[PDB]
């Protein structure tokens, strides 16, 4: 069984995480941010993860903190679960073509914690995703997978090749991770 | 079953494809263009597909039209086969090394029809390959790719890494889509 | 005892600064400008100050007049507090490193007053930090340092060394600026 | 039964191999350069071979003979123990994210024998990683792969995307080749 | 008290780590690899640590595995030692005068797990510090400052100002780590 | 006790230094020389030194002998009272805002004798400040701060990270100096 449940409460945020591994892409992830939500929503699914995000932080100031939070709670059920990644295939990649984007995610899941992102394009720095809600900054993109990666304790690898649309390099970037993720995580049968 | 039929009647051609996406390579190719022919059949087989392309056009004009409705025809042909798309591993993506050679495939068959066409050395926009009979242009490559993603309606993207000679350039592209392509039909047994 | 109460009223906005110099932390920000809260928080508990911050105004034309007013009324309130600066530290400064970001600042809190602000990267000069409520547009970064040091009288020159999330860009400068005047405010045992 | 033994006897160095291409990871590899047995390890290892390579050579010169004809005797190894190619998946690519590097390498096994070697820093053409015992020259990567490619009668194309520590370069090439070869290795169920 | 004993027993290597944060600068550093020896005791003096390193490791090979085996434990026992952080001065930095060369380092204690490394000059990618036993490759820096930051969870930025001899370089950043340690673990008697 | 007395008498100067490291910063810098009157006076009382300097010279032919035999002597003074440097801070830096003038110096007082200064703007080479006495030509800071460095027998890394008024610029690498120093020699309660 590879499940971890993680709770975590700080000053700026209220998070619990449940996570399978070997689910079936059941999830629900409400964190007072919509875009994020469907970034982790196409994260966990596309994994084919079991997974349910609850998070309440200070989306008044903004939604770096629960966005980094919850990242940082993800990562450490994703290395919680993981155990001690023994018979895995512990490496896994995966192209994500959307429309123009072609974006690529590699992983180590018992490599060296570490995180290498590259080949956005310029403008998702100071590009907004807003709907009726608060607002996604696309600069924090980095910041999520930095987190991810640095609490899962695994090396990944995000790239984008090309693309325009702050949707479409974003939405493909969270995807490449879950499908690199889910490849990796399967039994190896000869390992 | 995974299987489709398309007759294509134009002014310009009259095309006949025969396919099955879960074939074992058998695969008979005649349009009239014979590198053409030798394109398709290394995309039948490298696919894994069962497929029968029969093909007459205006090619006293030139290989075009044969070509482009040939693609077309057979774009529709892998659209119909794949029908709802359901519990199939959807992206599939692949590296071609030939000799000098480096081509890369992704594809999408669930996402918007798109085709990013990267990488393809400036002097194939006006090389033949040219032998006994009707020759081929490899500008051609790009509208080929760029006729079965729409029909097909996938997103597709066709790289080229590096590569010196037209020949090695175009069959490791055909054999890309074809991997690519023979990945991302393949039924998922977690989907 | 260096206390100072500040009660500013213009047509923007309606301001009230409570500050001790001498404090451990105690702070309570509210501007109607959350971010903007945030970074005088942090300003006010990384400069071991006890600090209130009570502003109301016109946030529906955006931020600017309230953020300018609380500055102006919060370095009246630190160059009163201070009074004849004698036996002091003078001189302050501290380096805060923010995942990517390092930040620096340096005091002279007996020097002319001046403000020198570089390194900030160009994006924050059209950067909006936007949750659910009143946005802060980066931009107004340097201008709160300047009239932070006008309103003190003070020196005070803020560096961001190199840094890319305008969050952590932002916080890791207040902070620097905190931490440069918890350290020049200092008594000096040999002054 | 996919299995070789290779003994090759020259001038310069005494090599035996023992190659199982449906192995487990036992591997044994005792050069006299051990760097390279580190790499050639996790060759073994990361290809799921059973190896064992034991080799004496003239190191007092330097490793490169020794090295060279290692790589010779493997590939030929390789090749001998893939016989007729017949029903395997051909086709093989891997990435390995180690730290700060990415590498990458792409098989084909039944393609004619080429090597493409591509992207390495140039500091590599004159680093020595040096130990204890005898050294081993980063410039040596490239000819092992090509030594490897050409005696296997295989197409292999390792790209470094990006690094900096020459072990990690180094190594990642190495086990992207391992995991390529791999993939191209297995039984394809379909062919 | 705040003390940490750490046992990392590796295939590569086996450390021992016994760590005193509140020492007198008594170090005794053992690793088979006489500069790093060099840099740790350094590194332990100047942060007025009481440090002792044990460590065995595969140094036939090179000093890397070793290196980062112990960076990875010793970070590991820094982070055990600094317990919860209360009460402590939480960010510090040093500026290290050596000959030529000016380094610098900035640490928070309490931030989120991060090493950036910059102004190293491009000569240290590539040298060897070479004496009578195994020698030091200076690349490796970035990993030892990288493996500190990442175990001991904690934001460390590493800056070479200017410098040419690549063991007044090396020193000074090792020593600059160590005196921003010193200053960020003592107790804040306003916090 | 920490005290000098140099007389130092050459054909071109006549000088005696009274130094006291452990001083509240009682200065009477008399040297023919009013603005380095002003400088040396600055970095006695920001070191926290007593310092008495009585200095004739050479001034007929320019302010350089005279500057130079004090600041060799000064150094000289600096060093002799220094002692054994057992018990001290060792390190020291300091950064010195001056309108828009940011300075900085960072010192090892148990280094090996070295000065690097940097950052001053080319008109400094050029520029005079005059007053009814002898002027000072900017040139001479470096000689300064070398002669100092060479004779006290410490490490002193002087930088000038931007400005404009050479008035302001050369006060501040005084200020930024002497701070450095008043730091360095402190007395440090765990060394
Ligand atoms: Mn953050
Ligand atoms: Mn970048
Ligand atoms: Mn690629
Ligand atoms: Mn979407
Ligand atoms: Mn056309
Ligand atoms: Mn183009
Ligand atoms: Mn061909
Ligand atoms: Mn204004
Ligand atoms: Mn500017
Ligand atoms: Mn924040
Ligand atoms: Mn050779
Ligand atoms: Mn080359
Ligand atoms: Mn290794
Ligand atoms: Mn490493
Ligand atoms: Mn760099
Ligand atoms: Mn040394
Ligand atoms: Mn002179
Ligand atoms: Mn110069
Ligand atoms: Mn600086
Ligand atoms: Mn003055």
């Amino acid at each position: 069984s590879r499940r971890a449940r993680i709770e975590r409460r700080t000053r700026e945020s209220d998070i619990v995480i449940e996570l399978d591994l070997d689910g079936t892409g059941q999830v629900a992830v409400d964190t007072g941010v919509p875009f994020y939500d469907h970034m982790l929503t196409a994260l966990g699914s596309h994994a084919s993860f079991d997974l349910t995000v609850r998070a309440t932080g200070d989306v008044e100031i903004e939604a770096h903190h629960t966005i980094e939070d919850t990242a940082i709670a993800l990562g450490t059920a994703l290395g919680q679960a993981l155990g001690d990644k023994r018979g895995i295939r512990r490496f896994g990649d995966a192209f994500i073509p959307m429309d123009e984007t072609l974006a690529h995610a590699a992983v180590d899941l018992s490599g060296r914690p570490y995180c290498v992102h590259t080949g956005e394009p310029d403008h998702l720095q100071h590009t907004t995703i807003a709907g009726s809600s608060v607002p996604y900054h696309t600069v924090i993109n980095r910041h999520v997978f930095e987190s991810l990666a640095a609490n899962a304790r695994i090396a990944l690898h995000v790239r984008v090749l090309y693309g325009r649309d702050p949707h479409h390099i974003t939405e493909a970037q969270y995807k490449a991770v879950a499908r690199a993720l889910r490849q990796a995580v399967e039994p190896d049968p000869r390992v």
